[PDB]
């Protein structure tokens, strides 16, 4: 003779936060946070990385002799690097715009070294005494691979004219430098002339060099220094050169063949022989999460990157404002295994359990609608890049580094203003629908039962398992069972 | 004999999108984004562009021979470029500090070109013999018309000693330039003099210049250079010449008689003899909308730039929830329901027709009217892109930039579609609650003198004319008067 | 008979604004936006200033002979320099890398002066002649203190070779210069050499330097330039010099000694004794309220800087979507009501007055402040602008600092105004959704004991006293005991 409506309850224990109330216990959640790692470097879609061990790009390129390894190299997807290498120029000195030529190798997947300028050029010089100590290579003196330390022959340094002409497709990248003796005997020595100078000209280049002869401090037992220079050569240009002395001639040059996408990444883990689909200079990611708080710098299919410690998203009602879910309502059951809101019924053939499956569904399509678009809108979002200054450009750095954080915050507090709404609204959500079911059986008993207080009714007419079905479908007649009620209500 | 309660709805299919639906038909939406251009370019504000067809601003500014229509220029809004202009310095070469030049020019609005050192003034070296064939006019050699190229005379290059004082109230932009030569022996056939030097002072400048001699791929034709610089002289400063050989002077110079607000687009389009207030480097915008996606880099008074396709608010009740009466005991809107939102259907003995409810209406027209124009006002602050111009050596700062732009228009689009969603839910369910608040209210004066179908009607007991159902929309419905009658009925 | 519901009310003006609505009165609201200031320059945490009255970074640190009040300084925790420093650079020229030096200098905070020259080494060269009118002291030529320039003794002028080497434990600043000469003549007569050059060498510097001679314009008095370099010196390193003509030669340098956070601000204001924790350009803020309107640029801790007028925060119901309750089915509030914020009245046969609701008060206060409380705690972090100076040919890397920090604070400014307009409307509805709630716990127990009216009370046909019709307030009623008489009683 009763009949009763309720919600849902379980032994879940996960926990939201809004905007007036924290800790709150809900019967469904989902965490959409990704915060592990493999701790490795591994391959990106099946490419190894490229792995500089105690190398710093310049002497690879260049050609240091203690580390020459990297003599020929595969294709590469990444390129990696310590953050003080051990080895660098050897012998002291400085490669001008060093910086900008690390932005240009970015954007390279792989290099072809060819010669362009053999050895049997030089005729009226000298090609094997061109070694240092500062550059020794299995404990004798030694020079750099790349490029030729020429000096006089025979008491005489005759000036050098000589020309380069690229016949291939691609661009070249070609090396040279100038030598800065220490006195005015220690030049006449090397090369007999006592002013010298050094010229390079192409279609888009003009330069001029004079060596600056002076005393410095020692660097690696030396007090000479040695400057470097580089330019891209056009497919059908050519380059020219002329000297008296100084000359740091070119051998080698690179071939660009394939042209892509790469980053220059500062780690010292090791190598683990993987696959992965996202990088990070601490470890890789395999996740399907849309929020990491892994390293702001990434390489690959990534999730997007927050200063967060939990993004949780609720599912389920409240666990156990239209004041219906807390009151008018003590509490949830547990014996509705299988809807969201339904019924219980109390009769003489007997007592069972029940769900209205039309308006569980109705929920379900609301918050999974939801979800997803959470995940859509934050779709584009900021991607940091790794740049670098030298020494004399701090300001830019600065502006640099404050760009970079200053829209990591903006995205670190939309993500966590968004989740506190949404938890919010989706209990309101819940608590409407279970009032909204009250009414509908309310107004269709408008006087054959009276109200219990809670949800519950009591019935003045005595009825059968049949009309149960009656009053949930809204099929329920007022006039047939019209009599039957005034007699009880005396 | 009967009332019932419902709202206005009519035959409307626009679509509007919430954060929990999708698709959702409305009465009455609004747009606020604007996608159509004209597809010209017009001026602003009454004031022509200046067209550089197939003109760099290096070969405006030194006088390239094929660019002789930009001898004499009125004043201008802005300044359009080709992409890959065809004309620019002619004989190869450079000029410093190109970049930096261009963003002062950005901030001028007109120019004034004097003679500040005549032709005459060199009576000991050939103002004439500077042609070359690298800068051809109607076929035959010739040079830059603002820069003076000077050869011996006589076999002899004398020293030069020059100078100019500014004594015209405005700042001036003066450019000179230096040559570098093939070999030893072209230097002795054009200047007699083998070592050779220019230096250049001011106030504020010290500078010093020697011609590198090298050999260099062609260009154009030819392998010898030139470069050249340029300086702004103060009110009343003064700039000293002096030089050996390899020199090219000044002959003509600009005055910077106004100045403003001006920028510099990149662009194809065709002038179209048309007026605007503002202009895309695609087409022109007409419109009173807030937002709009045809281009980030705009001039003049423009609505705001988001990387949207659609933006649609609600400003109706849904057509045919969280208070459950619009689509819950309440099924569905009347047609024949005009003159206002909510309303009563009368259906008493003397007649039958509908009504509307003042007052009810109203609030709900006030409320959503100034929700609107809230949006408006929050949004009149945002990011505006302005363009700027980096060489091949700064690749690492133009892509700084480049970041930062983006950053800002992302942000903001992120803004504005996220304002959209959640102002269209709660406007839905505000129509919601207004229906159930009139509901409620007749049920409360009408006491037990009515019994209640269930369906949002009401059926009387006592038989009641207009004139007390009139009372009922009042609010002045006598519940004592007619209560004993309504008894005898109740049984 | 009676037991009306209510709400409490006050004689409050205070008002908030909200999307749908502004100008809201409300009984209790806060107000979260600073906008007062001393108007004077204090202590940072009990540390003074160094505060340059009319001089310049470059003034201070090449002793400038009318800068002599700067001789010695004590420790400082921040720089005050003025707009345009009168005293800077006696004789003209200029100091290379000036912004570079000046963004070095805001990470110190005490420096020691040390000798590393002395007089006494420049035997055969002539050190009390470098004196000139345009730095003047006590009327009468002067020099900067800090450097020496060095002329010819007898008719010689011998070259140069010296070194130092630092064994100081700490970092050394060290500067030096070159003279640019007028004429050839004006050449022999300092310096016997006519071409001359400077050397200079570290571990990680090579420089080399020769001067330029041109016809400048006059400034100040002279047409005679000075470039001046500087450099830093790690422990246990050395520099060493080689000229023969046209140096300037260090005699001071600086030891770092202690390091941390500084800044450089321009400001006019004047000193006065007192200490703070927050500081501006304009004055001293000494509040906690969350956000402040005085000034972009300031040192220590700060609230966080917005560009707007007013940010209110409502706290309490309104004073005299929407559940009908507060203005609705319920005309106005109570004045005599002063326990809490929601209650019951009464009027028993006995007597009337009226009483307050607890764990109902209490969770709505609860509710309040835990909404206050996330908003500060969201905005704990902020984007804070820096300083950050560039020179005359670096306009468009300054444009583009001055874009990026403009932007970012429009988009803070958004987020704080509509973080505010939406918690102001959520938390009206909050008032009114519990007046309704507990309307409904009262109409339920009573469920025909008593005739509901629609005022908002309930007329119990039934009469019982203080000790049961009160009880209701507790939660605890026993319909069954009185339902036989309230049956009985019938008309
Ligand atoms: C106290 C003293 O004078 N000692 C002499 C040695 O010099 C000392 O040791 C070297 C390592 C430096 O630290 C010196 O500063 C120091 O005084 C001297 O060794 C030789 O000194 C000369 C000085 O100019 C020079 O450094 C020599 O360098 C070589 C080298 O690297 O070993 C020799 C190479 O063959 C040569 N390469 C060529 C010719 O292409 C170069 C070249 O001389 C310079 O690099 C040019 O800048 O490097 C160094 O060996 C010793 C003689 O063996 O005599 C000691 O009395
Ligand atoms: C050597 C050969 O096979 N051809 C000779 C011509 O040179 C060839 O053609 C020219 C266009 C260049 O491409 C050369 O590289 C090429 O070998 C030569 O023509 C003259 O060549 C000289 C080379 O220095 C120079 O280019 C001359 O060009 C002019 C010019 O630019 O038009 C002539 C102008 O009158 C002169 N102007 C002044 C102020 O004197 C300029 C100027 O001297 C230079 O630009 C300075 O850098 O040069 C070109 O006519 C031809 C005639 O000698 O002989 C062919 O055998
Ligand atoms: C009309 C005329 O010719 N007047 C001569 C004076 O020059 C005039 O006034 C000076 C201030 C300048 O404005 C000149 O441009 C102007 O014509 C001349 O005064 C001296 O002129 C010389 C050379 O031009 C030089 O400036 C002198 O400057 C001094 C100074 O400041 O007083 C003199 C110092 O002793 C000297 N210091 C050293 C270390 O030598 C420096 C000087 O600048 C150095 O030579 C470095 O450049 O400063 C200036 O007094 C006057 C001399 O008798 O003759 C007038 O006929
Ligand atoms: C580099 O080699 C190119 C390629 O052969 C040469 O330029 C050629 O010049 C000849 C002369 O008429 C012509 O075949 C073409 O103008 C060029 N060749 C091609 C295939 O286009 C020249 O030897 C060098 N070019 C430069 C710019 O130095
Ligand atoms: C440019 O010429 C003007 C005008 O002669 C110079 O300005 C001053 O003019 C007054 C007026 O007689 C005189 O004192 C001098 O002729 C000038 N004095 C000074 C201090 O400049 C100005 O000198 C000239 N420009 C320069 C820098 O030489
Ligand atoms: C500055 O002087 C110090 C102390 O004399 C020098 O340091 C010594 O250098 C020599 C030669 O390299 C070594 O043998 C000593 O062991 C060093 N002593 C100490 C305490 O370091 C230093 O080299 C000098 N500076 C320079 C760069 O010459
Ligand atoms: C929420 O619960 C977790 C789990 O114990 C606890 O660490 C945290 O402090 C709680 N927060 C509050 C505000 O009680
Ligand atoms: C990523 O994790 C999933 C889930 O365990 C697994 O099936 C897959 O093999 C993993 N991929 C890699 C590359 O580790
Ligand atoms: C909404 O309507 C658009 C346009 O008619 C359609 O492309 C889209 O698929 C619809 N979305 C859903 C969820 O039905
Ligand atoms: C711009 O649009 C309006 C209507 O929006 C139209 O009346 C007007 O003629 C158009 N052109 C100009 C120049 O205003
Ligand atoms: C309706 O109410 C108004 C009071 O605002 C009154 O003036 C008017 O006479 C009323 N109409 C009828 C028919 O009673
Ligand atoms: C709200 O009241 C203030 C106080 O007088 C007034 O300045 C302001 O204009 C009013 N705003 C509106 C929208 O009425
Ligand atoms: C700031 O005001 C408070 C309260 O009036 C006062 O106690 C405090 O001393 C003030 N701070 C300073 C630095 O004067």
């Amino acid at each position: 003779d009763q009949i009763c409506i309720g919600y849902h309850a379980n032994n879940s224990t996960e926990q939201v936060d809004t905007i007036m109330e924290k800790n709150v216990t809900v019967t469904h959640a989902q965490d959409i946070l990704e915060k592990t790692h493999n701790g490795k470097l591994c391959d990106l879609n099946g490419v190894k990385p490229l792995i500089l061990k105690d190398c710093s790009v310049a002497g690879w390129l260049l050609g240091n002799p203690m580390c020459d390894e990297f003599i020929r190299v595969p294709e590469w997807s990444y390129i990696v690097e310590r953050a003080n290498p051990a080895n660098d120029l050897c012998y002291p000195g400085s490669l001008n715009d060093y910086e900008e030529l690390k932005h240009l190798l970015s954007r390279i997947n792989h290099f072809e070294k060819i010669l362009i300028i053999p050895k049997s050029s030089w005729p009226n010089h000298e090609t094997s005494l061109g070694v240092s100590a500062a550059c020794p290579y299995q404990g004798a003196p030694s020079f750099f691979r790349n490029v030729v330390w020429l000096i006089k022959k025979n008491d005489a340094y005759p000036t050098i004219k000589i020309s380069y002409n690229n016949t291939n497709r691609e661009d070249l990248l070609i090396l040279w430098g100038i030598h800065h003796s220490n006195n005015a005997e220690e030049q006449t020595n090397l090369y007999k002339n006592p002013t010298t100078y050094i010229s390079v000209g192409t279609s888009t280049l003009n330069q001029r060099l004079v060596p600056k002869i002076a005393t410095r401090s020692q660097v690696n037992g030396q007090r000479g220094r040695m400057d470097f220079f580089w330019t891209i050569l056009k497919p059908d240009d050519a380059i020219h050169f002329e000297s008296n002395g100084n000359f740091i001639a070119p051998e080698y040059a690179y071939k660009i063949v394939k042209k892509g996408d790469s980053t220059i990444m500062k780690s010292g883990v090791e190598y683990g022989h993987c696959n992965t689909k996202c990088q990070t200079p601490v470890g890789a990611i395999n996740s399907s999460m849309p929020f990491h708080n892994i390293h702001p710098l990434t390489i690959g299919e990534c999730p997007k990157y927050v200063k967060s410690n939990k993004l949780v998203l609720a599912t389920g009602l409240r666990n156990s404002l239209f004041g219906a879910i807390a009151g008018f309502i003590e509490g949830g059951w547990q014996g509705m295994v299988d809807g969201w809101y339904g019924y219980h019924h109390s009769n003489e053939q007997g007592s069972g359990y029940a769900a209205d499956k039309e308006s569980t569904q109705k929920a379900i399509d609301g918050v999974t609608n939801k979800v997803n678009s959470i995940i859509d809108k934050m779709n584009t979002q900021f991607e940091a890049v790794g740049r670098e200054f030298n020494n004399l450009e701090r300001r830019i750095e600065n502006l640099n580094k404050k760009m970079e954080d200053g829209f990591l915050d903006v995205w670190t507090y939309n993500a966590e203003l968004l989740v506190l709404m949404e938890n919010e609204r989706t209990l309101d959500f819940h608590d409407s629908n279970v009032k909204n079911l009250y009414d509908k059986v309310r107004l269709q008993l408008r006087d054959n039962a009276k109200e219990l207080g809670n949800g519950c009714f009591e019935f003045y007419h005595k009825c059968d398992n049949e009309c149960m079905e009656s009053v949930r479908n809204g099929t329920y007649d007022y006039p047939q069972y019209s009599e039957e009620a005034r007699l009880k209500r005396e």
